[PDB]
């Protein structure tokens, strides 16, 4: 289930960070699950990295206890946008790469969620 | 457009690497675009990392030339599967995190592809 | 008398700085009295500091002279918002603390303005 | 809600410290919430600092446990009283600065309590 | 001919940078011609520098080749806004200085464009 | 208002400096406001820099006093004329860059004069 979100820190400039907070969380505010989109330039200014990061902070136990730690379910995504290429195929091929990524997230959902390469493709 | 693929190196064990090759590519075989799924254990065996990586090798110019270099369009995805947590919410919350990732890839497609945080959500 | 202000640098993100300028000032622009609100995270991300700062730049003499220096009337306020506490009383108690602060600013106004602890409470 | 207080250490001299204790607290006496007013002279005797400090000691958990720590909700206020200025505006302008402080505590109450600069002014 | 522009990074605060991109450019995106306005404070806070910068990236050759480098046509403008002056003429005189700058850009256009001081004033 | 000028040091060679003095100034002659046009070659002889500089010397106070200092309102302009480029677009594009500079000086006049990026374009 896609988590419900509201934009906490809105986008300011084309580059930088934007953050959404997951609404309805029960944990303290500093541990509210977050989604962060990042658009950053490389040092040599050859690539722009587009990143999405989902940090879901979950307690190590079902109930509150003294040994209760905070684990983090992390889901990361990054994509390279070439900035200095003379090849006009770059845009269409970046689109194709992103679509292949989404298709594989669908195709290998069970394998990804179970940590087992041997599971067949999702139906 | 999702790229067409055929499985080149098939899965062997639950952990490790599996690779698909993009079919119909024109570049030399060592530069055939690839999709790699990785399932790896952490050192302390606390997390299993599920990764998907799309490497699309594209020439720096539209035609063949002597200064033709090979740029790489890279798209990476990773997800942490907690292995030592007593919290029974871990499975459902990892599912929710993956779904939030996919939802955000849909929601921010234009921003991700353009490298501009200020673009509105995709319709 | 509350000074009249207009927002000079508006808020950009939930954290950071916002500044208002005092309108109708006679001193040069770089010495315009300012009000600055700051929302900053701690290093360990345990607290968010909410700060208000009033800097009123006033000349050391009544008229312009060669030895005229610029003194600063500074008024600072800070409040700690706990971000990682499991105690649900934190919000109501932070509200109570802020209200106690305002009540004491009323109660001890003469003492605060005169620099004398012995003055009785304001009527 | 303004907390109820009784004067614990009364003012002795114009400079120094005076302390009030919050009545009806349940925590041990050494952790009774306190309000401290301070009137101190600068080293060069140019300023008198008038300070108010509210320390509210709150347990990290709702109930008593072995990992129960004691967090502190801190609210600080300071004001500079110039002592060596020949400008006769100093008194009225310090009054204006204090009033601006109180007005801003009213104006930005929600932002201060939430740690978010983007919240609109309180109605 | 004035180049057509669209605002890429909009102004955020009174100080900082704002950037416009030149529309309709044929070179790769990282080499899109840019116009940057900067408003920065001096270290001693005596001056505010207002700057405009036009960076036009142009290939060293008319056609694409392996030795094709990227030259930059740079046009810079700066103006000092005094922030701590008691002279009330500062505003009108800064206006006069800016107008003299524009008048000289008109008067010496041919000389500026040809790199020859001896050319007569433009008609 | 464009300042009135008379040519003090006339142009001698295509490269070098030419200076105009602002007429009707009240300050001593060594502090007469000046406009300087410079045409200089780069070390590697790749660029010719065309520069215009307006130095307006203004007293720090409205009247004569013993602490009266002399501030300088500085307005600088520079343009790069490529000297070793085989691209025939260089001339037209340098013209376009200069026109973009003038257009932006018109477009952002209020922002430039106020030191505030947030001001809207001039009407």
């Amino acid at each position: 289930a896609s988590l419900p979100v509201t934009q906490y820190s809105p986008p300011v400039t084309p580059l930088g960070k934007s953050t959404w907070n997951v609404t309805g969380s029960t944990n303290p505010p500093g541990l509210v699950p977050q989604v962060v989109q990042t658009e950053s330039i490389n040092a040599r200014k050859s690539n722009i990295m587009s990143k999405i990061s989902v940090y879901y902070y979950i307690p190590s136990t079902n109930s509150v206890s003294c040994c209760t730690e905070w684990d983090t379910i992390r889901c990361e995504f990054s994509l390279t946008l070439l900035q200095l290429s003379s090849n006009t195929d770059v845009a269409a091929r970046t689109v194709d790469v992103l679509d292949t990524m989404i298709s594989f997230l669908a195709k290998r959902r069970n394998s990804i969620l179970a940590g087992n390469l041997l599971l067949p493709d999702n139906p």
